[PDB]
């Protein structure tokens, strides 16, 4: 190869073997040249093993607020501590039974270490955490969707709508709702059309063509569909509706055999994608007021006009 | 109010530190009620707890010796393995040694036994916080989105498109073992719109007009790929089907934005990670078993006017 | 109300654990009413009861040494033979040994005596719960449904259909000893809709068009089978009848289904179990005595373009 | 063979011979180098034979609620305990006759083990139990029926019925009952046609062909029969009726000599098939409301209009 590529390889995780061999060297050194000594060693091991309890208590105190939003109660208790938590309890109980200045001194120094935060993570640990997680797709989908589509199609919407508003008085009447409505259900189902998703949604027509030139032979053509949705017996409301492609990407990736993408983590990925897309769209100056994305979950009771009511509420919010 | 109901998990308020501080104040208040030499024991225990990260850093550098040349190229390896907050650990160890080695032996034994056994792991809270706090990890998402959107829909329908192409001109019918789409992924982010201008030996052979249509966000399938001709030495000419990586253009555009605050070294790292992720995703696929060949190159320091053409010709030669 | 009267057996609420807990609380309360050395006796009895699972695991590994190469290939055998929650049994055994070996000998003798006589067997409730709890055991059901629906109605009427086929073209009268349908069952789940694109040596010879009609769920019989020709070496050609397995398509669709939550390891296990069940069902039949041949293959790691046709050619050579 | 296959073989069950040789080894070891010792061994053996009694008692306590549904009373007592339960009673009686703290300690230990449930099953036992059951075809039949037939014929029903409806006012009037009515009798008898099964069911016509193209020469064409049922002296009701093929499969394999498929457990298999089909149909988003499976048991008195009244009730339920 003319270009000698230099690509990193995944770490083999051989630090365990080095730790084991140095531990064996430590044994062979200590044995050459004693039950109370072993008891003291066990007590010392139990001495620094109680900091996990303090860290878990602090995390629980900090996370009791988000308990309702994330875990709605045993999940909160089991999440704030590692699954191997009773071992520390057994060790501290054994140390107490065998024997309190040392205990309170150890608690004080451990809590001081926790407060000062001098036990941080080096570069290798954070690098391994970034490399290992192969399912953090939400940020990628958010940035890709933004840059690829919204940064290039959103600004040329008011000018594309004003020409129709010149001849159609209905569009001129509803001037405050000329934005693009993004449908992002927290699940992953995508309806083929919005006419059969809800009987209260009526298709009207497609917006005029959007022409982009690329080298003069390649043309990027964008189509938007304008819908009319019927409220109660007051009037008819027009709007432009479409779903989010990253949701379709997640849905198609879940069905893949080599992806190993389950359903419990797909919901988390969709939620993270929605949050990231909102956070990156809210700080954009190009599409400052050219968008409104609506998020929902399908109700347990199959109401036939739930989505339509949500869109009507959202449309009435602008006025 | 709202027909639906959403519970958006806003990020942590970071009040765990406040709880630790108030507990520490309570501990001082308790110690005030109801001494001096105990400070020596406290310092020795602090040194014993601090030497654990030193042992972990030593093990990490021992494991990273092999990756030294690939990533860091000697001081960089030890700087990365050891957390910068380690001078105070050395000071504490020196003070403990001067103050006094059975205690040190048992302390280090316990520390490295805990480290080797691996019974101290991360609970859900901290791993979730790390997952949701690192805002820039677009490599895996971009790789998956690119694969699903493009590489899983046009690669299977590559034999027939080039079959009609060869029907138009039988010149490429002679070459049958190089009937796969070539992908160029520069480890930087430069993308040439006119690939004929990148190198003087790459010339078009067939590019029929085609319009890319998206109806309400649904992109229409692509039925044509641009056929090229890379001029070899004065012996023959060879055709190819060439493409660039759109996610690299996404990285470039993200780096251009001021609100993104996306730098150059991070861009290089994300590009390399995207390359690795895409290679691993395509390696374990079934529909795209052998209908692709992705070429990764890093632009050379010395100015060469015919670097890319030679590289693709070499890739074609190994393809044969 | 309702004209019918159905008492469906809804699944159990799992309230036996609550009964165990309340009886444990009652026993604790009773022990509180009306001492320390009794804890040692309790621990010894617990260790004596716990060593039974260790003995069972030893017997299981002794039995599975033979099947190690067939299923697990050595740590996998040890992991399967023993329950994961086995460390505490060893801890109890070590504690009992440290506290004290006639008692250990008699306790282990009693435990292995119980294991040998097999007087500890599951009741009706436990086996019923185990049968009704496994929601993914479709191998036997799919095998039986395939056999009854398709394999029992078309195979007996196979000589005569190929008799009219030979009447149309008599080239196949020479191969009189291969008048049996070939079933292709890959242990994976990939299915080729068009058998031409699977291999270059498989060519069609005769497809008389036929419409498969089902009236109100009742499927009509099949009066035509698709005849193929397999290209051997440069000596002659060989005709064949090929067909895949629909239950493999069912497994593939179950895996692709979102609400099924059906993984890949389970898919391979179910495919192997389905193949074994189908082979055992067909081998003990009377109508299908010698009018079938099922070919099971695993896709090779190395890519080969003429493997499947070669395997069919080997089966035809051995069929002579 | 080009691909040497590695297929598992049934386990020979030779762990029992290992247990027997261990019996012999332990006996010859203990004999080398004692009536009270034998009595103590018998007492220890009786000590751990008492846990099955507590297991049966807890099972009876948890199953007294399901007794009416599953066993309708001696069967409840016999099912919750192993048949070889009198042996434990004999051993405990002998231990009591030979001889109180030890019994209470053993009972407490057994209760603690049962409550914690640390005596679970390893991988080999569950694999053997999943391989041994060659008759559990309920789940397989349900999944096969679903994927093969319902996921392909159910979606193309409303559109197939609209064309007939637009010319027949009878179909337009009854629009809420355009589902597919699956008949799943808990028995196994399948009528050749519903005309002679009940005198109140009248055949009307066949639905137009559902044409599916495959490779251009293979055509999967479908027929569905549309019936009309005579209610009381009010009106007539049209519906699409059919039986469930897996019941026919069970009936066919019941008659097979090599199957050894009896009749007592055929009812249980059909019932489990019904429950599994209901569970896997109620959670599907494709056939949300395009079906209604009806289950019944043949009454003792051979009424001539039992099934018709049931379909009339199930049809009035939508209205």
């Amino acid at each position: 190869s003319p270009a000698r590529l230099l690509i990193p390889e995944p770490r083999a995780g051989r630090a365990r073997h080095a730790a084991c061999v140095l531990l064996a060297v430590c044994f062979v050194v200590l044995f050459l040249s004693l039950a109370p000594i072993t008891r003291r060693v066990c007590t010392q091991l139990a001495a620094l093993q109680l900091g996990v309890l303090l860290k878990g208590c602090c995390c629980l105190a900090e996370e009791i607020f988000h308990l309702h939003s994330r875990h709605h109660l045993w999940q909160v208790l089991c999440s704030c501590f590692p699954p191997r938590w009773h071992l520390a309890l057994l060790l501290v109980g054994g140390s107490a039974y065998l024997d309190r200045l040392a205990l309170t001194l150890s608690c004080l120094c451990q809590l001081l270490v926790l407060a000062l935060g001098l036990q941080k993570l080096s570069a290798v640990e954070v690098s391994e955490l970034t490399e290992s997680s192969k399912k953090n797709v939400a940020h990628g989908l958010a940035w890709s969707y933004y840059i690829g589509y919204l940064k290039v199609v959103l600004p040329r919407l008011k000018e594309c709508m004003e020409e129709i508003s010149r001849t159609n008085p209905m569009l001129r009447a509803h001037r405050d709702t000329w934005k693009l409505h993004i449908l992002v259900p927290l699940g992953c189902d995508i309806w083929d059309d919005l006419e059969k998703a809800d009987s209260n949604i009526q298709y009207l027509a497609d917006l005029p063509e959007t022409i982009l030139t690329r080298a003069g032979i390649k043309r990027r053509v964008y189509k938007h569909s304008l819908y009319v949705i019927r409220d109660k017996d007051n009037k008819l409301r027009p709007c432009v509706l479409e779903f989010a492609s990253p949701l379709q990407t997640l849905c198609a990736m879940s069905q893949d055999d080599c992806a190993a993408f389950s359903r419990e983590q797909r919901l988390e990925q969709a939620r993270l994608f929605y949050r990231s897309l909102r956070d990156i769209l809210g700080s954009s100056k190009e599409c400052a007021g050219l968008y409104r994305l609506i998020a929902y979950e399908e109700p347990a009771e199959p109401e036939s006009h739930f989505l339509s009511g949500l869109i009507l509420w959202h449309l009435q919010q602008q006025q």
